[PDB]
């Protein structure tokens, strides 16, 4: 082939520094979306396995070395882990690509690079986490201590396996927490590989526990656990409801939700059309639309709409959908599995039926679970395709007249994850940025953030931040301490 | 009477700057725990009234002046409100005290003073709320904007009505949010009075909406509302479950929970026994134990235990339970209502039945009547597994226990589902540091209790909740953090 | 017409009292509209500075002010802001008569910013924070942000009330005691403000005002062995003497707010009518007696000719006259005879070096120290008028071709206080803002800041920030506190 | 025994190369154990400083370093930290022979703190933040935290590696170019560190090392017209000259880390054996050649007699000798002949003024600059030995009655660098900590800080912080940016 197919080494659960089978001895299969065939038979975690992993994390936090280590010591190990992710980038990229149906070179440069980058950023945060010394109403000394919380429960999706693992694990490790990670059943391989690398880096046993299994089994047990201090969840808005219920029905642990989106990209009259078209293609079709922040709604101002529409249709004619391991041309790979592939085509079918015009794509291909990049035109705001998260290579292209109209239409969603603005006008950019109810707003770009940039939703896209110093908050216990002072010359 | 009984002026719902009746025309009574008699007939808000209030708050945020005003402008209006609370402190104190069964002088100095203080602290925060300018991975400029969130839903308890109103309203107002406040049905008068004073201060119509009603009606409607951006809740751990469910079943709005507690107070052998006893009395019995952070569990080291126990029983002999409006000597007033009175009496009876020793109180009292008066109760020979040791009584009940080691004191302090507050009484700096850092509580007082100020963040750990009330930390729940990224062309530095 | 105020405060303000100088000496303050004596002010020297420093030392070491809670200090500070607002008209008329200003402009701008600075720091007082640090082992570390002690303040004549408030407000909030040396040309506002502070409840000894001459009273304060810091605002040349005075005494930290030669850059992009109106205000506000005045105006070649013609036409309706008797008055007299002659000397020098006189360039007096607003065209960068701070109503109007040229020319100064950019282009705005070595950069506006905005120079314009939470730093002592921990379950 | 290192780097380090001085002049560095020449080091003067400043100017204005991302600068700094760790033994041996230190103490303390400071700031590089401000109307305001430019560094001979790192690390992270003037007595470590920084990937011109004499090389750097700031560490008397050099040149901000006369307070409740052992280390670490050394020890009257006796018996087992040949060696020789004679002069002066000699007070040498650790009893506060910085193994042991007396006596100094408190009482500890006017206060310990802990003087011990996120401020330009907003839905 073009890229070397990796050898599957880690298929068991990772509890207390060891690779172990499920209590039941049950396995679940992970498949290659390029072929639809079984890659590996992975240990199937259930309630009993989650209990064992939570017990291992509890012992690691309450009695283990990790919270008792200096921030410098924790950051030292976290950096060695970042070094290992970088050293084994190629292997990890192919392993994630084969499991998630993506391009190994894109996975290495984007996914693995961001994973290593997130680990490095928090390794540098570990020795500089600060609390405050407060201003008191009298002869008192007050301060806050920013303590490790305890046992962190992590539930993540299948679209960015390595990045999802790092973005949750990294701020939790720097905070001094012990972890229980439940990766998505569709792509469980990267999380098990990363667990082995953390062991090699010097992360103490019990600090990182990986429990691959099904959501209503393993995931629900973790979200409902009486000895888990917090839960950081990334997935659908509908499953987010169940995570909130699981906490309410258990120990009322704080819940942090990174949910779906229906991200709008607004293109103005003054934009360079060639850059705006190229930006829109990337924004909508990166990772075959299996991106939470994907620009599923593209808004183009009436004066340049016809030109944009023509240039977009022309650009899509040179776009290649195929096997990233055998085809060099390949711009897009297959969808994660059978269930997702049926779901996108059903939405394409819904789009056709409700009266939307098909500009490009709208049908399956195969040189596997391949769908061509779809662009819907003459889209009404009330349409299913306009409102619902498709999570596939589907773009809704719309026309607008005013700045006011662009703002109101961008905000006409239950969601509020990301948004984009393409304009040269400083006053238009400022107005649009400040008026769109989204957690992240890109101006004349898309996706670009870095680990210093906090990422989180607004409205039904969730709450809580991943990345930035902001990410640490969910993993820390803020403790206020008050004592009287005797004859202090100042207060 | 020693304190003037106030004139009840505000009994209707406060929606879009006006005092209006409920859509149903229904009322609910608020009673005086000193007599058991009706003070006023308050408008009963339901689903329809909460919608009206949320629509008023939505119009005020989306199209009104409040989020469009500068932090300085919001700050001046907030300081005028703080000035009004101070100017009308006596009337508000009398009103809250008659509704809650409090001492008017204590309420003025503590409750009203903290309410005015929280409004002032956030008035000063309004013109200095900052976001960041970020460090980017290349030729990019990144920044965060700390925007007003939108419509803030507030659900609060009956124990500190004025303080609860201010502690939620003040950071929200400073953040530039519009509010919908659901006060507890037992004490709804203060929230209504405060709403009128905000109108006088210059708070625009629709920014503060007060909807008194029942929890499963008006409270559930607010927590389940599809157009409410966040919910800040203060109340029991059991109702907290329903707030989280209401969000999950609606628009998944962020929820912030300020829940119950079973706060431990640890006294070591090196303590001054007279100060430690006097501190324990205040920590346990302030506001007749109707305090979330009340030291319901007192742990005294074995060498000084017998002396502490004797000094505590002696101190309680001079404690006065009675009418704060007619008796000057009164240290403690009646419990909020009949329901709370029976609930505390049931826990005392349960305590006796499980084998705990009654050191003092444990029975009803006090003046010629009439009134929900309970003697401050101290339980001795309490086992950790006992109901009285684990459950929140929310009455004048203290569980007195003995301990040997620092390690034992820590483990026993942590033997709770809760983690709101805790106290340490010691002269030893190393013991104080170890106990402070080992007790899983949101607030730890060393050689004092309650003292915080508005710069001090307050929030639970474990089943006592999450999220901070007070401090600059309080603003977070009312703000939307927006990350903004743009490329840079030929910047000489990054 | 505006009512001429009655002068009531002419003595030194030491330990809560209005006292005469030890010598019994006075110095005259004059009205630039007539050149006549307004009042005879007590002349402070070394002995009076000693008395004021001793009063501040007693107030800090033994007095109430540092022992009060931030909340208590905040209420007193806010009462002072309320008083400045209540007496705004009287203070504006007083400052206007003394400095040759328009009483309505002084009320809206100068007095409003003074009241605003006091309010901002009143709200800062109860929320000043230190940190709880991340330690290398079983240790607990924290920083305390303590009041420093005795703050020495030396300020100029151009913005008397604003200068007083901008130094006094963060010092007051920090819990410091003060010794203020106002400029001899305008000493009246400071003495009025001192009385207002006493009425607000500021304890005796906390605010001491010692008007006098720079080499006498000013040098004594800068050289004092018991002064903990010096905040200086004035010329770059006097700044040298403040640094020497500290070096020759107790090596107290020095904070310098020096001169400027601020550039305003206008692109082809700009609305010419708004750009001309902005330039007029930026160059001629307070008769060019502004440190941040746009003394250099750069206009891109394509719109230069139109800008130049519109500017000359705009200046034809500009009124220079008595602000107390003429309603149309846009500009008052220059502060005094010395400043008046210094500006005329620079105008004459400009003519002699070959620069074209577009408008003004000669005295008016409708007798008074009135100078016509001056615009110089065909200005070479090497010219005296192009490089030196004139501090009068003089604008140097220049032409440019490229963004690169505009940046290089803006930076061709020893100074770096302020700068301005007029453009609709977001990328041009970002590039110029980030490339111009100035403390403040205004985009499509000028002067606008507010008390949350830190103000300070770069290069020879100084160092240190006035305004913002940043202004508190110079008045605080950061104390690091370290103790071991015994068996802490986390670090 | 320990291995004597090879001397490899003896030339100036300018623009990535080891070059000779323009004059071709050299100065000798000597071994304090023998008094013999170790190496002949290139002697920098005005011309060499000019060359180094020009190299730093080109590196900042046109080079890669300020244009690289914080992440990029952080990886290079972490590679440098890794190299300092890899070559720790060689560097410790190099610094030890040059400064008269124990190679094992230099490795664990000096080299460990140097590597630790580089690592802390490598982790700071990708997370330096400015603010987005609260505006007085329809305006958007923000601050940018820019690299300042050319940083001038002047450091002492006592902690060569630590001094180099503590100045270079925040400056590097900030994106500055540097010119380092190390002390003439110990120039070797700085040249070795410069070579390691080249190996790590620090671009040419970013780190320039100019060993030379103070009034020549040092004065030229402090007076340079193209240097943006100066961070100085040394004596209080030389600090005066650094302030004068900036005042007489370009008025660049100056940051001073000066001398001290640090008090250690021991109360009646202390464990005498721990308090004696702590005092021994606090006074005699690095043969009293420590700025923060506890040169004044105050013991409460009830435990004074026991403390005094235990201290004299503890000193009987203390070994002064060659650390390279004697394993028992607790103390090495004084840096040079000049320092040796200066300490002996102070000991002789102490005897002359009436102070009692408890231990030491005479030379030892098993020849080569060895002085016995000296303890003076019956010391009056007015004595020379009580007030002046000896900078040798000399301790003044005094008795006190009250907490109030301990505070007033601790504060009876022109200095305010460090202080220590030994007590079990939480209220006494808090009162002493908050009442002693010192930048650092250790409670029941000494020296312990870590790189998160800011270090700086108060009073005549200076101003400005080394270490912590606080250390970055001096190397950054804070730029305020203001623009109007059109129809923003919120402000
Ligand atoms: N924010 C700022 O940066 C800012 C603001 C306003 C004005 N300014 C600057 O102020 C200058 C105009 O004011 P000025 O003419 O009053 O300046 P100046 O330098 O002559 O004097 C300023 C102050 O210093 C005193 N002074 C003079 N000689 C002294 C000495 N030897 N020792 C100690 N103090 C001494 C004066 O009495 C006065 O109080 C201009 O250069 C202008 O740019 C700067
Ligand atoms: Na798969
Ligand atoms: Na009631
Ligand atoms: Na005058
Ligand atoms: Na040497």
């Amino acid at each position: 082939l073009l890229f070397d197919v990796p050898e599957i080494r880690f298929t068991k659960l990772f509890i207390n520094g060891s690779f172990v089978d499920a209590v039941s001895g049950r396995t679940f299969d992970t498949r290659d979306p390029r072929t639809g065939g079984v890659i590996a038979s992975v240990a199937e975690a259930d309630k009993e396995d989650v209990d064992l992993a939570v017990r291992a994390a509890r012992a690691a936090f309450d009695h283990g070395e990790w919270p008792r280590m200096s921030g410098s010591e924790r950051g030292r190990i976290m950096a060695r882990l970042a070094d290992l992710v970088e050293e084994h980038a190629g292997e990890l990229a192919a392993l994630e690509s084969l499991d998630a149906g993506k391009h190994p070179a894109v996975t290495r440069a984007v996914d693995v690079g961001n994973a290593a980058g997130s680990l490095r950023y928090f390794a540098g945060a570990a020795d500089k986490i600060h609390g405050e010394t407060l201003k008191m109403p009298g002869q008192f000394q007050g301060h806050t201590l920013r303590e490790p919380l305890g046992v962190a429960g992590v539930i993540i999706p299948w679209n960015f396996p390595s990045t999802m693992f790092a973005v949750k694990v990294a701020p939790a490790l720097a905070a001094g927490c012990a972890l229980v990670v439940k990766p998505a059943e569709q792509t469980p391989l990267s999380a098990l590989y990363l667990a082995q690398l953390a062991k090699q880096a010097g992360v103490p046993d019990g600090v990182i526990n990986v429990v691959p299994g099904f959501g209503p089994t393993a995931g629900a047990a973790l979200a409902s656990h009486m000895d888990v201090d917090m839960v950081s969840f990334t997935g659908s808005t509908e499953v987010g409801r169940l995570i909130m219920k699981a906490s309410a029905e258990s120990n009322l642990k704080p819940v942090y939700l990174e949910l779906g989106g229906k991200s709008p990209l607004i293109v103005f009259d003054d934009a360079d059309l060639d850059m705006a078209v190229e930006l829109a293609v990337g924004a909508s079709f990166f990772n075959k639309g299996e991106a939470c922040v994907a620009a599923s709604r593209v808004y183009v101002q009436e004066r340049v709409y016809d030109r944009f529409e023509e240039r977009l249709a022309e650009r899509m004619r040179s776009w290649v959908v195929g096997d990233p391991f055998s085809d060099p041309r390949a711009d897009q790979g297959p969808q994660v599995d059978k269930a997702q592939y049926e779901r996108v085509l059903s939405y394409i079918d819904h789009g056709k039926r409700e009266g939307a015009t098909l500009l490009t794509g709208g049908r399956p291909c195969a040189p596997g679970y391949y769908i061509e990049p779809t662009v819907f035109t003459n889209v009404k705001e009330d349409m299913i395709i306009a409102k619902e998260e498709i999570f596939g290579p589907v773009m809704c292209l719309m026309k607008f007249k005013t700045v006011e109209e662009a703002i109101a239409r961008a905000n006409d969603t239950r969601y509020g994850l990301g948004a984009g603005v393409v304009t040269r006008d400083l006053d238009v950019a400022n107005r649009v940025v400040r008026s769109v109810r989204a957690g992240v707003v890109w101006v004349n770009c898309y996706f670009a953030m870095g680990s210093d940039c906090p990422f989180g939703g607004r409205k039904m896209s969730g709450f809580g931040k991943d990345e930035g110093m902001h990410a640490l908050d969910k993993y820390l216990a803020v403790k206020s301490v008050v004592t009287p002072l005797r004859a202090s010359p100042w207060i």
